């Protein structure tokens, strides 16, 4: 009224208070409806394409905290790329088969495999997949990520299928595709094969067995009297066994007697004496490893034959220098068992139950029958010692439930064949972080075959006939066959029709004279439908490529997505399906545990969506480091949200002070900024070349903060605290308002394209309150370009200096407003006892330094009296009251008051502004 005279901040069209859960989304409405998506690929199409090939996340229901991570890091680099010179085409996907389906379906929701038809589970399958991938797809758009949503991959699409079998084709013909019975992972939960991808390590109890093996025919070496020792944590593994390992040149065993002369490796002498508990033991002889090879044993149970080995696997570290070899329930026992023709025996069934090989123990679970197994040992005598440890044991990736070890027949895929160009791709590939080379290395330098046959349904199945000579029938014209049927109908013709409707029109084999062929029931492995997503989206797909530039997904996929694309890619190609890989940890809870319901620290990505938005956890994905295990908690979001706070503040007085401001032609020149402007333009031009290298090193911590301390401190502190006094209260053609406005058009030009990748909620929020607006959203321009500006170094330290000096001005105030009686910062008048080098940096100022302090006048003097006022390490500072009278408008206490005869109550600043008219008002 009488006492204001306007000049306030006029565009509060960007709110303060910033509801983003109930304006997001109509934000990503118009986004839709323009179709973002289109249009900057469309402006890209004759840029370098930067091919960023989506992991495909599981449909096993609603995403979690880690999927939005995975999604939030590969928009940032695609938006990133997008606007940079680079088109980024970014295609969803979703791995749609195996378990992760099946086990939702049958404990969730309570229905049977086996009560159903194959062809019905496998379409309650199929619905269950599209509901899930519809709502996941929708819970990420919440979120903001951009991508071709209408036009993604699924694995049941009849396309992916058929470049499925295309892969498997390909190298079979290469020879690295074999059939054969050999000791592999069997889950009998799930009653099928695994491999270690599919495999969750949990703690398990076992119980410790020391056993007695007697000796019937000695080779003249030992005599009736003496025993073998054996410890086995697998107690059920004994009905199996085939033989007794041992070292043969390494280890040298001996003859221990406690009553009784036991067999047992001379290193371990001690340690088997302090398991069994004996009292008084004696060494007898001592005989070399390899004299003990080819003697003969006997069953503690059955009294079969058991054949003493030689091999390389029996360590010092066991608990015995002689292990029992159980061909049919493990891979060194088989490799030796080979070795000298052993029999393979595998007394459990697929369910886990003990079958007729095994006669004292018919029909039991193998877990149940370990008790039964050590009485009818105590009652033989042969037990000696039984104890209980707790070890990492594998289990079920689905079921959580233990699995065990089964010599069954099953399809392999021969990495020995082609490990060295495995071992190649390695090393010719990018990893971020480094350790994620020797990683991925290791893991195949120490793999085995990979076991590709599953016994389940919901997936995709292997191409293989059977003749009536029972012989594997693979070629190129069958895998081209069944890759159109596929392409046509889909998996599902393969479990609808027979063998001789799935082959070629006119197809006769050597084997079976007759023409009757059969198939094979087996399906692939999930990690290998995900893992030939490379051949079928990105070679496939015309707006894609092969090798893609980066995947970025979890640190569990380096067993798996990384791995099995690799294994595929090399085996057909010899090259990796990507350039670079970028890895991110896991999501936890504030104190570093795992989120799960029984902890009760689950922090549901729609809980934050509503709660607090979208842009809030673009910031926190940027403000962690991702590429280890990252920690969230409610408490973590407010603070991240509290920054977003301060960020939107910043913003609304941007774009505030700024709104009587037309940068079409009132643009200052550079020589015409003020230095102390110019200062500012150099921080900003060396904030967007920190931003925009930060996003090619994929480190966005350092953007995170970067951005917090130019806003915090630099800007809403330093700098905008200095214009909330001057910009307004000049003449809007003034030159100082003018220019100093001019940089705070280019940090909101500028600052507003920097943000885009991470926050475009609040970007484009901001970009409506633009005055040049020649595209319609921030997405759709380009990074700044960082420009060189004269003389910079120089002004750097000039004015860093000066902003130092101005903080302990400050903190002079400051301890004026502790005495709280000016209680005022502009009202106060400053007298400056200055050091030499701080006097030298003032006589540098050419601006006004008054109004920089924002201080009402400054005097500069060596009193060199320090009285008991304050003294700063480079000046001594007095504050003192102008007692001048104090205008009504700038608040300044001056004398120039009452000097105006038409405005007495105003100084000789506010009284020429309000009197005088540039060209209007
Ligand atoms: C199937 C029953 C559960 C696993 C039960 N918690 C249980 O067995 N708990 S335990 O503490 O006994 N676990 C010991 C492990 O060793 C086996 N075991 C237990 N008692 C004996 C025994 N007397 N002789 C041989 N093996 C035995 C169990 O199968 C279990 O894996
Ligand atoms: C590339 C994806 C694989 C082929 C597989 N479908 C898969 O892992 N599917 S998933 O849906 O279970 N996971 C998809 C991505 O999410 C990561 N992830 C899973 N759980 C978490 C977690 N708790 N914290 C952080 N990231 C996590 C996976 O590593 C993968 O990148
Ligand atoms: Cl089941
Ligand atoms: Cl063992
Ligand atoms: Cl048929
Ligand atoms: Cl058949
Ligand atoms: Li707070
Ligand atoms: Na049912
Ligand atoms: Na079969
Ligand atoms: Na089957
Ligand atoms: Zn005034």
């Amino acid at each position: 009224m009488e006492y204001k005279d306007t000049l306030l901040m006029p565009k509060t069209e960007f709110p303060m208070r910033g509801n983003l859960p109930n304006r997001e989304p109509k934000m990503q409405e118009q986004w839709a409806e323009m179709n973002i998506y289109e249009k900057v690929q469309k402006r890209t199409e004759g840029r370098p394409l930067f091919v960023l090939h989506d992991g495909p996340p599981y449909a096993n229901g609603d995403i979690h905290m880690g999927h939005a991570l995975n999604k939030i890091l590969k928009d940032f680099i695609v938006r990133y790329k997008s606007m940079s010179g680079f088109c980024a085409p970014y295609v969803p996907g979703w791995d749609t088969h195996g378990l992760p389906i099946e086990t939702a379906l049958t404990k969730n929701k309570k229905v049977n495999r086996k009560e159903m038809t194959v062809a019905e589970f496998r379409k309650l399958c199929e619905q269950y997949a599209w509901e899930q991938v519809n709502g996941q797809r929708e819970q990420f758009k919440r979120l903001g990520v951009r991508g071709d949503w209408d036009n993604p991959y699924v694995t049941l699409q009849p396309q992916y299928e058929a470049q499925q079998i295309k892969v498997f084709g390909d190298m079979a013909k290469k020879g690295y595709i074999y059939k054969g019975l050999k000791p592999v992972y069997w889950s009998p939960s799930s009653e099928s094969a695994l491999a270690e991808a599919e495999i969750e390590y949990y703690d398990k109890r076992s119980a410790s067995i020391y056993v007695a093996f007697n000796v019937k025919d000695g080779k003249g070496v030992l005599e009736q009297d003496e025993k073998f020792i054996i410890w086995t944590t697998t107690p059920w593994t004994m009905p199996a066994n085939q033989g007794i390992a041992v070292n043969p040149e390494l280890q040298y065993s001996v003859v221990e007697a406690d009553g009784a002369k036991y067999v047992v490796a001379t290193e371990l002498i001690e340690t088997v004496a302090k398991e069994i508990e004996w009292a008084d033991y004696k060494t007898l002889r001592t005989v070399k490893g390899s004299e003990l090879e080819r003697v003969v044993a006997e069953h503690p149970i059955y009294k079969r034959d058991s054949l003493v080995v030689l091999g390389d696997h029996v360590t010092t570290d066991a608990g015995t220098g002689c292990v029992h070899t159980a061909p049919g329930h493990g891979e060194d026992d088989f490799i030796v068992g080979q070795k000298y023709g052993l029999e393979v025996l595998c007394p459990v069934d697929s369910k886990g139950h003990m079958t007729n090989e095994a006669p004292g123990f018919e029909g039991l679970f193998y877990d149940k029958a370990n008790k039964p197994i050590t009485d009818k040992l105590e009652e033989e005598g042969a037990l000696l010692k039984l104890s209980f440890i707790t070890h990492s044991y594998p289990h079920d990736w689905r079921t959580k439930k233990p699995t065990i070890f089964r010599a069954t027949a099953q399809w392999f895929a021969s990495i020995k064949d082609f490990r060295e160009d495995l071992l190649k791709a390695v090393e010719k590939t990018k990893w971020v972080p480094t350790w994620g080379e020797t990683r991925l290395y290791n893991m195949v330098r120490d793999r085995g075959d990979w076991c590709i046959s599953r016994q389940r349904a919901w997936g995709v199945p292997i191409p293989v006939f059977y003749a009536e000579n029972e012989e594997p029938i693979i070629t190129d014209e069958t895998i081209e066959h069944v890759s159109n049927l596929f392409r046509e109908h889909g998996s599902n013709v393969w479990f609808e029709r027979e063998a001789k409707d799935l082959l070629p029109e006119g197809f006769t084999h050597e084997g079976s004279p007759n023409g009757r062929f059969t198939k094979e029931t087996d399906i692939m492995d999930v990690w290998f439908d995900s893992g030939s997503s490379h051949q079928a989206v990105l070679e496939e797909r015309e707006d894609l490529q092969r090798p893609a530039d980066l995947y970025l997904e979890g640190s569990d996929q380096y067993r798996g997505w990384f791995n099995s694309s690799l294994s595929t890619s090399v085996a057909v190609t010899g090259e990796a399906p990507y350039k670079g890989v970028l890895s991110h940890g896991f999501a936890l809870d504030g104190e570093g545990r795992k989120m799960s319901k029984s902890l009760g620290n689950v922090v549901i990505p729609e809980k934050v969506m509503k709660q607090l938005g979208a842009d809030i956890l673009r910031l926190w994905v940027a403000s962690v480091d991702y590429q280890a295990d990252v920690r969230v908690s409610d408490n973590i979001l407010k603070q991240v949200a509290e920054v977003y706070r301060k960020i939107r503040n910043t913003f609304r007085f941007l774009l505030g002070n700024l709104a009587d401001f037309n940068p079409t032609t009132d643009a200052v020149a550079v020589e015409d900024l003020r230095e102390v402007d110019r200062y500012m333009l150099v921080k900003l031009n060396k904030l967007i070349d920190k931003v925009k290298k930060s996003y090619d090193s994929y480190e966005f911590s350092s953007i995170y903060h970067a951005v917090h301390n130019f806003c915090t401190i630099d800007m809403s502190s330093f700098y905008l605290d200095f214009a909330k006094d001057v910009l307004y209260i000049e003449a809007e053609n003034n030159v100082e308002r003018r220019s100093i406005q001019t940089v705070l058009y280019e940090t909101l030009l500028s600052l507003t394209k920097l943000v885009s990748p991470i926050l475009s909620h609040t970007a484009d929020e901001v970009w409506v309150h633009i005055p040049n607006v020649t595209e319609e959203s921030v997405q759709l321009v380009d990074m700044p370009e960082v420009q060189e500006i004269e003389g910079a170094d120089q002004l750097v330290e000039k004015w860093d200096a000066f902003m130092e000096l101005r903080d302990e001005v400050l903190k002079a105030l400051e301890q004026a407003r502790n005495e709280k009686v000016i209680g005022k910062s502009l009202e106060a008048k400053l007298t400056l006892y200055p050091t030499a080098d701080t006097k030298e940096l003032l006589a540098s100022i050419s601006e006004n330094v008054g109004q920089l302090f924002i201080v009402s006048d400054l005097e500069v003097a060596e009193g060199e009296a320090p009285a008991e006022a304050q003294k700063f390490s480079y000046a001594s500072i007095v504050v003192s009251k102008a007692e001048g009278e104090k205008c009504e408008r700038c608040w300044v206490v001056s004398p120039t008051v009452g000097e105006d005869q038409d405005h007495p109550t105003l100084c000789t600043r506010c009284a020429d502004v309000v009197k005088n008219h540039y060209v209007q008002q």
